[PDB]
């Protein structure tokens, strides 16, 4: 009964036989790990381990464009655009 | 066919049947649309249309941080969380 991490076999089990991939697209890795940890489910095992494919600079700027469509979409909601 | 809009039906086709609620909570909310928009698929069309459930106070919060983990996060990864 070794479940590597519920994270994984959530996405193993959606659907039928999901693909456990190690993603590739850090905008896809980054969005799919914070869609994780901001709703409440802890992200996959290999994220906290070795944080999947994240190199210390372009997901960076990733994080930080995410952020930015953050305070755009904040900005629109708020502000209404302006 | 008319479809409404191939991001709800994505989550109707999900699984088999998929539960197309408004959604509640914000965190659970924003997380869905930031994995939508920040990877391509655009929002739901409710989303774009009423934003589904956001209020402008507390959605605003949850927007701060969602931005502030993204924030932690990338303390952690460039700045190994000091």
């Amino acid at each position: 009964m070794r479940n590597r991490v519920s994270t994984v076999q959530q996405l193993t089990k959606r659907f039928s036989l999901g693909m456990l991939q190690g993603r590739g697209p850090l905008k896809l890795f980054m969005a799919l790990v914070a869609f994780l940890r901001f709703l409440t489910i802890p992200p996959t095992a290999g994220i906290l381990k070795r944080w999947g494919t994240i190199k210390k600079s372009k997901a960076i700027n990733v994080l930080r464009g995410f952020r930015k469509e953050i305070g755009r979409m904040l900005n629109i909601l708020n502000r209404r655009r302006r």
